[PDB]
């Protein structure tokens, strides 16, 4: 499993792979690990599939209910704070998950939350078994001045490196771009396939 | 135990074997592992017999009650979502089962659900101790363009390979075909017996 | 790790993949797991790399020394018997390996030997984490009447199925063909690459 | 694994099946578990394959050497006594085997020897996971007055019952008949195949 | 402990032995393990005596109460389903029992239920430590075309074989015959004693 | 297992049963547990069969060698002392046996020796799982003034009581009588069978 | 601890010893282990003193209350059934006791109940560490045709044998005789002392 | 700890950092982890300091002795083979090290050897806790066509990324370049310091 | 993690670093560990991030609510007492944190509170893995007569020493100064960066 | 325990405290932990007293013997290398010590050696429970340009800080100065006592 989320000047880019291991061995090649949970909020999931899917449904209900009562979207920091409280309340019977939350309320944010509810903001973050390989790519190539197109290429390259070195990761790459002007936009598979050919990652 | 479920253009094919081991050794040769739970929905069970049979009765009651109140069949994804919630709620005192759910609401679907409630859609899936042998057959022979008759032959061949290599699997093969035009149809034993002779699997 | 060995009318075909996991994660993509140990004898190795490489060097020395003194090649059954004695002598401090030995003295043979020294002859055999997927392909497609060219295609297809489903296996496929008329011949990489394109395994 | 040995008026009948489980699952269907170790002596092996095969080679060497020096065959009781000493000497680092020794020096004998070296004579005995099913057949049908042909049918029926109920047993049945007038005679596979059709065990 | 239940054309035959071990050693020779729980329903018990006796009293109350309210006997499958629910509800603090339920609602049925609530129908079944010896006798001698008298002889022979080989079983054999025309009839001890003399089982 | 040894005015009486349990369950009904080791010395064995049989062969060799060099039989106390030294020397890797040694040098003696080499003389002693039942019979019926015929009846009755209550004991009763005037005499099976009918123990 | 209960034609005889071990070593020589719980019902207790004494007080209250409401004595089988329910209800936090219940409603009965609530009727039964020695005496001397006086002598002899061989048992013997004509009668100590002198048990 | 070794057209580049943790916490900032062991051979060490330093002294002695007797340098593959034998010989009391060996006999080679003696050749390899971050940089930037100067920059960038993300790594970077024309050349600290300023890694 | 808090004549100085380790390795470089919880009260957190962040939110709510009802700020000792009660109430399911509380009600105070609720006042205190290095600096350089500017330099030097020796600590240094005249003032990053250059800590 | 060793331009300064804990509690206040082992070599010991004292005697003998044969002092690096070999040879039955070796052959050196034999050179090093407090003082105050007098003051201040914070350390401070011009000179206690008064450490 490899998930990545980065921040740009007015954009948030999130991308994951699709390989799912269940009862050992590769039993699913096209799993879903990137979810839209609000108008300008996305979440990626790593860890146990059962716990992660339950949390995704919980956040979708809470954020939609919050929107209807407050007539405004939940701020990204409030989204991470709410998740932090839920995970810490059952820390001794915990969800075995690692989560990334990203979006734009007035500025782009990416939050990393662990199983015990520890939440911390960062310009970029990666989770899963393939994350350390991604951090190597981001440490040497990430720049806050990149354009959206350049940022999409970077996350594709970073995940491609993880797929070469992490056996638990694989499959087709899913990419979502979040901006105020376009909202939550999931990039078509044909565009990403074109990008990998142009980038040289086969 | 070997269960398999595949998707076609407008059909779902599910098939299991019948060998049951209880108190070790082969004590039942003609167990039941394939159940119809709705008009266009079937489920296969692997793992502990006691937990699996309880879940089958639960799903039959819930789906029938859902049909009476909503005047429509439960969607296949909703069936898997409901099962996911029940299994995850008791994940620390869990059902020791692996489940496959398949059917047609408007398109064919097959869902794989683990003990912790992790649910993921796939074009085909297999569970049980004999599943890895089935995956080898499906990896090299499955095609989305097969007809219903060809798909029935494939699952018979895949399970026959598992019976040759997995001592926990055995017995007569049960096959069910689900289409909108015919509903849930369980293939007669005489037809499957004829197929194995024609296929060459003795 | 996935190794396979099959017997034909006057030929032995052995093939393995190249992925090596060390300190977890994929640290080598082009490992060597298929060795020629005599004029008409090959061996494949699965398990711990350190123990396997030591055994390969031992067999090369013993078989060459046996050839010089007896002026004849060691029979394939004698090769498996010698390996069986060495592994069983240290069964309580054992080599953590699974081995396949194949060759032609006057007829083609393939032998499977476990860590405790259990040796048994078979028409075909497979070892490693990806072996159960290979057995599914061989159960439904192997025939003793195939030609050498058809047999090469079968092992390529069987390993390709294992690479799709076993995360521990991967990399380029190595194939060796043993006959009395040509001796031990390792197929060139360009030929196997051509075969996969013609077979359709990408 | 299922082995059986019975005594008649002037004959010894021994029979085993061929299924071998290695690294779990059925990896060999035609293993060898019945060995001739002297002119009028046979042995069957159950348990770990590696330990059993080493013991078979040891007994063949010892019995042949004993024959050359003493100019007479080793008595059957002496064969069991020699095996008892070897197993008891390493009882704390033991061979994980169960053995049956049968033959005729001047009368038919069958000996059962455990891992700790306990040897006891019996009119009939069975070893392996399928042995309790065999004992049920022998308890209700064995008679010391049967002919050789009737005795061959009984062991075929007893093993066939074990194959129906023990998943660890399977494969083709091997039968050997020992008499002074014919020596050690292994029944051809075609004859046993004919017998099962005539007996009704499919 | 040895219990057996078989089905015939219009009859159900159940039989157990009487040996009870408590605080080790044979402390009771004439225990009761075969109970009538309804007009055409019987149950046999294996395992812990305390748990088994509690369940027997529970089933007698439930079936009688069900009869008074519904004015009809509980169907045999419903009897097994009710038992399955009770055992599975406390599976983590379970009854250490193995149960057989047999009877005739409109056809003869025999059900086997384990401690976790797994229920499966069979033509014949056996429980207890002596059950594998019984299965050997039934595998080679049972026929669906036997008469009631022949079926009584078979279960007597099968249990007699278990008493010869299982030290935990022993004592006098209890036999019950269930038909619609006669109801639940327990065979007199004098008749069974006569049968064993005629059968030759001493 | 039940062995008993008693002393009379000029006689020693030893008796055992024959049931042997190996790999659990009753696999041998006619085992041998009473051995003559010298002209006027016998030994009974309880515990592990392998260790016991090795010790019997050791004592036969040592006592015969002692007789040839000293021209006299080894005294019974010396026999127990020699056994005590051997067992105590390996007390931390011990023989899992309980032994009874009886005979007449100039007076009748019975010695009981444990696994650690503890040897103590007694007028009567019993070993095995059925021994406590034997002690109850001997406590209430043994008399030092009985004749040889009365003493034979007592040990038959005591073992018969153990067979009724100890599932590990069973089979035909073997009896040996040792006197100076007759030496070591093993009572024929026909005589003991007659005695049980006359005694009333069926 | 040694308790015994036997049945005769119209009588029930129960007897125990008095030795109590607490904090190891013999700290009480004249403990009480035989209780009258109804007009024609007695109970003996073995195991932990604290649990046993609580149960005795419970049964006295329940049986007296049952008598006042139903105007009849509780049947002996009902007494054992009530005890069985109480012990099985707390089987996972159980009373560490073994109980014997005897009396006459219309016929003499003796019931043995274990810690888990298993209840079984027998003609005679014994509990405690000294019970196996008692069973040896009863196996060889008990007769259903004995008179009350002969039955009293038998239980005195059986317990005396247990006192000679079981260090946990000792002290003066308490005997109670239950008949319809005399009710529950506890034999005076002077009479039992006279009996032991006449019997010869010192 | 972070070590890296890469191969070029006619060069080998090896580089490590200097942080050493002992008794936890950073107790040495300028440790030595890159050693020259022959004229054209270098080795890097990761793991326990004590075991690694002993192995370095062993290799220096063996390679120098080999050079004096054979009048030629040990081939790089022979260097790895010798190390493999030593580590595998004590695999159950092993050196807790991970090693990289690089050099030029006639072509550039880099070998990775684990604690159990597993040796495998690669174009580039990395060891230590910081290695996964290095692999990410190498996966996306390494090219076999780079010059020596470009290759030096790459390893500096890769280690700098590891120092940012691995707390166990740190300190000044040591770089060695091996060519036939210049031999083993360790780059001066002033040059590497200049490179980091020019590269932008602060 | 390294946090420090010191007291001066009319001031409290608190400072922490920013390195956060999650799922091992440095995944965040700019974490937040210094919080303002009241007008003149600050708190630093060490240990598990999830537990610490929950406690910070709890204290902010409690102190604000206390201020609104009492119209006065909570005294610093009362702040530590309230925290002590909460932590001790769940001491067996505790928060895995170490806390420092500092501020001015009428005099400067610094309180150290452990996981079990132990609270003790001190002139200066340090927590985290880097704390022992800080104590060495404070033991040799702290003076109660320093000015605010000198005190700011001391905590910067102390944390800088910890960053050199503790791998778990790192990142930019955050400093807060609390006085009655200025309230809670967090020093700008530019000022601290200037201080480190002037101090010589690079 | 607190030991420290530093290097200067032409001098080595080593200093330890004297507190020894044995059977817990402070049982010796004036232990010896600083030893002269050669003309210009000293060693400090931390850990188990018994192992440390044995090593000191070993080094004194080896260095003196080396001096007599080679007519030159052992180089400081050779001293550490010899110690490294001895400790690593028994690493699985090791000396539980931490050692510092310092001296001047032609330049000043200080070596730190762990229990497993890991040796590494440093400009300064500290061992024992009080070492982390010493490192804090050295991190903020050490300079390579200090004079001998200034260096003596620094180690006195560093150890004094450790005595304030480490309960395992205490007692009078021992200081040794090593130069080529004066050899190994142990500073008198009166001088160090004067220094502490002048330094202000009471």
């Amino acid at each position: 499993t490899t998930t990545v989320g980065i921040t740009l000047k007015d954009a948030v880019i999130m991308a994951t792979e699709r390989r799912v291991t269940m009862e050992n061995f590769i039993m699913h090649k096209n799993g879903k690990k990137l979810f839209q949970i609000d108008t300008y909020t996305g979440m990626t999931i790593a860890g146990l599939v059962g716990d992660a899917q339950v949390l995704v449904r919980y956040m979708k209900a809470e954020l939609e209910l919050y929107r209807l009562q407050r007539r405004v979207n939940m701020p990204i920091e409030a989204v991470a704070t709410l998740l932090s409280n839920m995970l810490n309340q059952v820390k001794y019977m915990p969800y075995m998950v690692q989560l990334l939350v990203g979006g734009i309320d007035t500025a782009p944010h990416v939050f990393s939350i662990d199983a015990a509810g520890g939440s911390v903001e960062d310009i970029y973050a990666s989770t899963g078994s393939g994350s350390p390989f991604v951090y190597g790519v981001l440490e040497s190539q990430y720049s806050e001045k990149m354009t959206v197109d350049e940022g999409v290429d970077l996350v594709i390259r970073a995940i491609s490196a993880a797929k070469q070195r992490d056996s638990a990761s694989g499959g087709m790459i899913d990419v979502a771009v979040i901006t105020r002007k376009d909202g939550y936009v999931q990039l078509p598979t044909d565009q990403i396939e074109s990008r990998i050919r142009k980038l040289g990652l086969i």
